[PDB]
């Protein structure tokens, strides 16, 4: 009967916007290497939908390649215009945003080539604007040797997060405005299995629709129905 | 006499709306994977009638590749001046759809390749949308192993729906203004035949026809005339 | 300081050499499909070690095709003289296997196609000899439904194996000469976890080579120190 | 414990007979149409067996051409030096055959071209030969209907089986010496279910192996424990 929240922020999110403020306004590049299902795509977006000079794309293995993840960082400029051509447009890249101080983000960094990520370096490197990346924990362990160990010298900043917290989930808790100690606990148990911000929200509106639609509160027993389904523990 | 009713809702279409508003809300992808003749295709349909933002395709084996279907997706967005390439297209779709909180509809995917399917995925997660998918249950069959395991993980919802249920041809009957007992269960023993609702709305139709066709009343005897015919134990 | 037994009858081993034999003498086709670490291979092995008239081949995805098929069959039938082309070389494997009364087994049936298999169903026909698939559950899943509905008609055997028994494992143990209950219970649940027949060769033959190396008995604290390790619950 | 029989002789198989020594010595054409597990191929095989100036092949849509039939034919008829030519393939498939009053046999006639079927028409034809073609009830169907008229003149004979008989089962269980009324009435429920000789083939050489590992006598029990396998209900 209350709004459902879209968004809370939290102790990840806090960390995630140190770290991406830190990425951005020292204008060298970040590392976010960590299991999914924490957050770090909404955490971004939401960073981007409050904050200007900020720009996100994300990385398909369909768009893999230099010339379509530059392609990709052109239509997120606000350029239309993009030749081609990898050098004018890497060229006009590089005009329109230097003296931005700008902050370029990258989703799903573990399917990069090293020349891909070598001319994003090269291309912030050669721009003075902040570089964050995305993904699993293969994003820093295809460093270790030797391709990107310059880059593991211009990287230094990284903030891995594998689980969540308890004053995560509480702070989501109270977001959904959910007081029962039991069911904080049972949330807590939510967070234990993986996909946490996922399997959590998805249990979240499960229980609010059909506390909704049957017209009451949602109890620790809507909590039940909601996350006894999804069929977790099913081979 | 009376009107024949086009469509009425049951306790599979309240269920089915329950996970398709939920897939939409939560922008998540869900799979409805069952056996046909149920009514999936026509309760999405009427869903994509009742509300707006609600975007609803079909997949032929004749337009199984990615570039037909987001050619699909295209033509169901509004959108006519879809470019014949792969990249700009879906950057195209990518642009008109973000923000928009919208909804994709997928029917018979069990006709999907692991590169359509991924296509797909990375697409509603670099659109923040909902996924919802049709067809047999070969759709979910086709995961258990490894290659659709992250989108197991994605896939968090699914309702399956084998048969049909007493309240559901109960309230078939209701919509159609049947109080016979023995048409009830008669109505039920067509449920239990497969293509249930195909096989029921032909006997439906058959016998409305047949009583306006002599101006009388829908009895059990206009059932038994329906359903006897259409020579389903016939080989 | 026994002679570690390479392998050891069990009621699985019984029911499966019960099958094989009603496939071969049968003339039919029968499908063997479960999760693996169960030992059909090996089983399957030692039915053609112990057993004239008997032929197994394995297929890889690299030779998935019919040609590759049949000339791993040409190979095993003891022909090295089989002709490239497609046509003539299945003739001749018709020709010498006809009036042998042999028995064809087939390992991992999940990497077929359509085309492979039904060329293996007529061959098989034409041939008056017994086929037997192996592989997981998607063997039989791949048939539900209409274009192997005949050869479902030819598929009339049948014996699936998801997990083990409490006297598989016994006599697994007698064969390896443990005694003790504790021991009996932990080989259980040595069996309760999946690859059972590999996780439970690989702890024995650790406890064996280590009780060997030690001088001593494989114990219930030999069984710990090598179920204890092959990090199977590290993520 | 007494001997498995490979074959017994039925009424349907002394009709069968009849039939192909009247397409033999009448040099004729004739169509055997029915649904199979009926035993069609093997009573061939069988009569291939027992009597000389007899030939059988099959034909598989590997298989469905003009020169792949023909070179199934001159493997038949004991010709390795078949020229890869239709022409003189044709012309030695005539003069070998020529005066020796022979049987061709075809099965699954249903897989036929027009062209194929007419230049096996025209072949035993120019050969004063007799041709008996196999497979389900399209064989005719395919006929019914101005292209194959000329042949529906040469097609003077069929006997269409559908199902299996009384006297049938009768004489397949006093092969497998079965006296049991009940036991007569089970076998007749198998013969009642599809795939008849393949199910009831199955079920005895099941019952038989039982019988003789548990070194018992084939009773109803082992029909029921059979029969109850083999999952013939299940969806
Ligand atoms: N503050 C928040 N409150 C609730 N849910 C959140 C919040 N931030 C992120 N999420 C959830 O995170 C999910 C997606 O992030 P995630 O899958 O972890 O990204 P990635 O796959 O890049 O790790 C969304 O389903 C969203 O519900
Ligand atoms: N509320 C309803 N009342 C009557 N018939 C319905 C209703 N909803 C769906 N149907 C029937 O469902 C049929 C088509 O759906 P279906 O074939 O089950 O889709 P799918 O093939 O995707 O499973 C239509 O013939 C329609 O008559
Ligand atoms: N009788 C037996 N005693 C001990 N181990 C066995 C026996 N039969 C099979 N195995 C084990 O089975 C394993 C391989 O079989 P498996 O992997 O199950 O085949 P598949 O992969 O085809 O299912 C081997 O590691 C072998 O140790
Ligand atoms: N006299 C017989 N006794 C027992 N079984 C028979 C006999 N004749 C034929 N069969 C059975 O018929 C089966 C194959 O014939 P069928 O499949 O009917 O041929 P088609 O597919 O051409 O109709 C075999 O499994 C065999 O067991």
């Amino acid at each position: 009967l209350p709004e459902p929240p879209r968004f809370v922020e939290t102790q990840t999110v806090k960390q995630i916007w140190t770290s991406m403020r830190f990425a951005s306004l020292t204008e060298s590049i970040a590392v976010v290497c960590g299991n999914p299902g924490v957050g770090k795509t909404e955490a971004a977006r939401e960073y981007r939908r409050t904050n200007n000079n900020v720009w996100m794309i994300t990385i398909t293995p369909s768009c893999a390649s230099v010339l379509e993840c530059l392609t990709e960082l052109a239509f997120e400029l606000g350029m239309n215009d993009a030749p081609r051509r990898k050098g004018p447009l890497s060229r006009a890249l590089r005009r329109r945003l230097e003296g931005t101080q700008g902050l370029v983000i990258i989703d799903e960094a573990d399917h990069l080539g090293a020349e891909v990520l070598e001319e994003l370096r090269l291309l912030q490197e050669s721009t003075r604007i902040g570089l964050v990346l995305m993904g699993n924990h293969r994003v820093y362990s295809n460093m270790t040797t030797v391709e990107f160990a310059r880059l593991f010298s211009r990287i230094a900043k990284r903030t891995a997060i594998n689980k969540t917290k308890k004053a995560d989930v509480k702070a989501i808790a109270d977001a959904w405005q959910i007081n029962g100690e039991k069911e904080l606990e049972l949330l807590q148990q939510i967070a234990q299995k993986p996909g946490a911000l996922r399997i959590l929200n998805h249990s979240l509106r499960l229980a609010a629709m059909t506390a909704h639609g049957k017209g009451e509160r949602v109890n620790e027993d809507y909590l039940r129905q909601a996350f006894r389904e999804l069929d977790l523990d099913v081979d």
